[PDB]
């Protein structure tokens, strides 16, 4: 009864994913280049196995650009796997949107990962997607 | 002395922006559809004259999606105008970056609009503006 994530969310051709390996500077710039906060991290046959934040990568954020081009400066040989947080909160695209929506707020990430049932990422549902859904919802008898 | 705003603002080109009459269904709509959660306010030539906000398109912040589709229920018939904030900080293509950097950090909207001469919104400045200005700058030496 009622939508499910699958009907909301972002689809995997529009995910923006990293690995465990990704050094941090790669990281940072798919960050400031697509535009996001937040990235899901996979391995290489596209498990998910982690999400990771600027919060993370810029952690010690700054305040000032001097204290940012100091971490910038740490960044040189560290890896998202150091940084990142693994085993993050998922769900499926059959999950109820209204319990996906109660998820989202429950995670510091605030995105729910979703996965197929081979734990691969097929998608993400964001804050936006869940707008996206009452929106659209609204827009109906 | 230094980099300047101009030199890794986000273009004109690559603005969302919205009118003092757009509604905020249309607005919430544009926020989704590109990805972000603010607004720069132009009127009908250009000219900034706020900025707009996820959090406030959505005072009427959702924890369930109940409260979301209520939220979303009560934006028709209203508009941008009544729920921008007017008059924003802004900067200037030639403002020194450090400078606009720790500014970033004293707005709620946590961008700043860039202005011409002429008060017409020819770019934003963000985070992640900041953060690609840093990178480059190392990755330079």
């Amino acid at each position: 009864t009622g939508y499910t994530v699958g009907d909301f969310m972002t689809p995997r051709q529009n995910l923006h994913v990293v690995k465990p390996s990704t050094s941090v500077d790669d990281a940072l710039e798919l960050l400031v280049e697509k535009k996001v906060t937040g990235l899901p991290v996979i391995d290489d046959n596209w498990t998910l196995v982690g999400v990771v934040s600027d919060y993370d990568l810029l952690a010690l954020t700054w305040k000032t650009f001097n204290e940012l081009q100091k971490l910038i400066s740490k960044t040189y040989g560290k890896v998202v796997g150091d940084l990142m947080t693994p085993s993050p909160l998922v769900v499926r695209d059959s999950t109820n949107l209204e319990d996906a929506a109660r998820l989202l707020l429950e995670t510091k990430f605030r995105r729910l990962p979703v996965v197929d049932a081979d734990g691969k990422l097929i998608g993400i549902l964001t804050r936006g997607n869940v707008v996206r859904a009452a929106l659209q919802i609204k827009r109906n008898a």
